[PDB]
């Protein structure tokens, strides 16, 4: 049961999303430190989606939780600064995974 998710869709991996905090040093900090954050994110299928926002936040919390729990259990943690930078990344990755799978649905009417 994916360690203890009940059954969140663990997505596949990614490459560096284009986070733009509005700052300069944050973007550079992120670009040096991006390895500290996961490749992949946890969510539900578009088959039972309803809300973007509520689904996004619940993913964001649950992948934040897992990095801050299923790594912190051993001895692996972050800072408020890394954590907020993670909230950006976890969102962009979560958003992208929904967008990938739901666009496959919304594009999936072009037998043209």
């Amino acid at each position: 049961v994916v360690g203890g998710l009940g059954g969140y869709m663990l997505g596949s991996a990614m490459s560096r999303p284009m986070i733009h905090f509005g700052n300069d040093w944050e973007d550079r900090y992120y670009r040096e430190n991006m390895y500290r954050y996961p490749n992949q994110v946890y969510y539900r299928p578009v088959d039972q989606y309803s809300n973007q926002n509520n689904f996004v936040h619940d993913c964001v919390n649950i992948t934040i939780k897992q990095h801050t729990v299923t790594t912190t259990t051993k001895g692996e943690n972050f800072t408020e600064t890394d954590v907020k930078m993670m909230e950006r990344v976890v969102e962009q990755m979560c958003v992208t995974q929904y967008q990938k799978e739901s666009q496959a649905y919304y594009d999936g009417r072009r037998s043209s």
